């Protein structure tokens, strides 16, 4: 089984680019991160910052998570992110995504020792 920290890395980190380069970024990344294997993941956000900067968010601003848990943290600074969401023409096994690049604060849930991101809650 994949660890919670590794799953967060695979689903949400893309430190290789400063930002989405084209409208096809999400189609390519949702496929390469294996998020379209058996079904199309409907919504998924990628963070374009170093893994170290994302991990550092776990010691930044403690805020409530949407589900009410109290282990969420909001990055003090904005970060480059890309939201990937299925369009209307999307249908497994022919997934199709809209790519929306933005600079926002990220909110992640953290856990473990080391205390690292295990869930992407939202961006602001
Ligand atoms: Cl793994
Ligand atoms: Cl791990
Ligand atoms: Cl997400």
């Amino acid at each position: 089984k994949e660890t919670a920290a590794a799953k967060f890395e695979r689903q949400h980190m893309d430190s290789s680019t400063s930002a989405a380069s084209s409208s096809n970024y999400c189609n390519q990344m949702m496929k390469s991160r294996n998020l379209t294997k058996d079904r199309c993941k409907p919504v998924n956000t990628f963070v374009h910052e170093s893994l170290a900067d994302a991990q550092a968010v776990c010691s930044q601003k403690n805020v409530a998570c949407k589900n009410g848990q109290t282990n969420c943290y909001q990055s003090y600074s904005t970060m480059s992110i890309t939201d990937c969401r299925e369009t209307g023409s999307s249908k497994y096994p022919n997934c199709a995504y809209k790519t929306t690049q933005a600079n926002k604060h990220i909110i992640v849930a953290c856990e473990g020792n080391p205390y690292v991101p295990v869930h992407f809650d939202a961006s602001v």
